[PDB]
């Protein structure tokens, strides 16, 4: 099996999912006691967040792009990234260790294309829902559509994750929010919808929405066990 | 603060624990949204089984060894092996990687001598209530006493453990086992009283003992957030 | 004495303490050499939670209907479904096979009912909180009103058995939480908690409340001996 | 799968192993969420007991060869006796129900001569090491020799069995007197040794004897296991 090399620690409860389901999808496939093999880089958030806070994605880039270097010296034979957001800097990373990167999108994209759907709402971060790393490549690279909420919607939806879901406040009004702007995405006609954020689904699950769901953090870490099992 | 190597996967759902630990000191000494800087190198459990049912310590004290000189390659400053049983060839991981290992024997010892205890009683399963590894090293380093039940009631402490802990059964009857067996080991005049893996606070707590209580997992999770902080 | 036809397996582990808390019941009653008479079909769990997770309550109940009408076959009088949410389709088990079905929801009304409570408190898997199977037929059949946490609450609840309790993980910050849940459930004025699976006893008990809690798992082992026994 | 037909132990203690070490095996063989198909019928001992003090053994054996019986009609493929002891009436369960029968001996035989014995020392009940059933079928049917012990060292393993390993005793002169019958049979030029019963190796195991020690039972549900998943 591939040695998986995690960069996690944003947030490390965050983190613990992705190491939760690699290990049971591994032992679902092959049996006796076989737990997955990872080499996971747990960064202090603080430095992570610090650079955020001073719009240097070029120093969080460079951060990373070293856990990875890291993880490769260690014996890593692909890299994870886990948070939908830090995506934002992947292809720094991917460029930086010369390993391959198993890109969220991709793994996404995958389960979108699997139930025949070709236009998707997409729910996360505000980096998430409107640049190129995430929505950008589910469109350019794999021809689906995806349709996010307007801006109004948008300050909200990353509101709630910055200000409440990451702080553990889960609040019943912000619920209603969230379950308003699905409404709205399926209003548009989307076939699914992607919940982008880990902290998303503490809020909302499938009994929200009138279509399929897609759980971006369970999805990536399916498909991080897959790939080191193939 | 010091990079930390876990070496964990042994099994992995014991392993999370830990990671969530270290992180929680971390973020309660530091605040903000710091979390610790951990590289944890996660094994195939599978082979370690192996490898320990053929008694074949020689090869399973080079795998994790092997894991120690990944970790130190990706940064890591300390050694912390996120399990019991397999300290039984700590000192040679230690020696192989050049890095200081916190053993989880050393953490607890350190505690109980604080608190002017010579005389312990010891519960965990049958291999670390009667094996070198962990008595041993409390008498033989640390120079504390160590009492453990009689044969009739390790053998009950170890059955439960296996057939009914592990299967996340609570029996009652299994429960009032471990109150009297600990009764037994205060009127044998311990001072304090180790809990050897985390499967046993599940029946028992410090509220079935007149003595201390040291719960060597959590003091090994504590002991490695206070060393990346000293 | 009847002969019980017990269908488990879901999961075998589950099925341990239904086995040995029915056996224990008969010899406490009739002494002696006395144990229960138990035809046990223990089911693929794998062929189960498959068609669970596809919603295919048809087949599950086709599966399980099977099963109920082998032990029918075998020479069993009664059915006891040794697992919660199965019992979704346990009215069409139960018209499958002919023989009276000792449902677990009516074996804890009825202890409910014996202690003079008619506000009960409950806890577990979102599908027993919010289905109509189980918290519903308390309410439709038994007059018992059924107080559950709120929708974060329960969303949290959920997480934590599947995520944590089922893997054995004991968390104390999710501890906490459950012992919040608990006394706002109090505060609503609840008479009485129900633990909707074995997993809640591993992180809460009856120390955590102050009121009665009626333990699901072990009424529907005690209903079962007592049906046989009558 | 195959279906198991298990006939259970006199005791429900003695039954509990086989369940757990059959699903277990089935588990690691098959990884996902797989369990065994077993349909176990447990009878109550009391009424075998009853019809003995009478003298009806034919109608006693009837009783365990009508289970089987009933097994076959709920769709048993297979019979499995639980325990060594039991055997003593395999013979007659098979001759009545048709099924083919997974017998305790011959699981372990070719484990036996895999290994290139042909001599082995055998303790269990001293019915176990005197009558037919077990033995006789070793040497017979499979042309390994056996050496048992002598009437006053069976008379004491017997005793130790009955009186302390069944009740879960363990005691120092218990342990030393097999250790002693251990290296008797040892002089008698054994190639290995077989424990008939698993209570045995509370006071015995692999560190106590100089040749192979074999768990009859523990082998046998392993057996079971893998003749389900053929
Ligand atoms: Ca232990
Ligand atoms: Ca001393
Ligand atoms: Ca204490
Ligand atoms: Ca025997």
């Amino acid at each position: 099996m591939k040695i998986l090399g995690l960069i996690g620690g944003m947030s490390w409860e965050s983190t613990i999912p992705y190491y939760r389901m690699i290990n049971q999808h591994v032992k679902a496939q092959l049996g006796g006691l076989h737990s997955a093999k990872i080499i996971l880089y747990s960064v202090d958030f603080h430095e992570i967040e610090q650079l955020q806070a001073k719009g240097d994605w070029q120093t969080a880039a460079q951060l990373l792009s070293n856990a990875a270097i890291s993880l490769k010296h260690a014996g890593a034979e692909v890299i994870v990234v886990c948070t939908n957001t830090m995506h934002k800097v992947a292809d720094d990373i991917e460029a930086a260790c010369g390993l391959p990167l198993l890109h969220i999108a991709d793994a996404t994209a995958v389960q979108i294309k699997q139930q025949g759907i070709d236009k998707i709402g997409l729910l996360g971060t505000r980096y998430t829902m409107e640049q190129g790393f995430y929505r950008g490549r589910l469109t350019e690279k794999h021809g689906i559509e995806v349709i996010t909420p307007d801006d109004t919607d948008r300050e909200a939806v990353n509101r709630i994750i910055y200000e409440e879901l990451c702080l553990g406040i889960i609040s019943e009004t912000s619920r209603d929010a969230y379950r308003r702007v699905i409404k709205k995405l399926e209003a548009q006609g989307v076939q699914g919808i992607i919940f982008g954020c880990t902290e998303i689904t503490l809020l909302v699950n499938a009994q929200d929405a009138s279509v399929p769901v897609f759980d971006t953090t369970a999805i990536h870490a399916s498909a991080a066990a897959d790939y080191a099992l193939q």
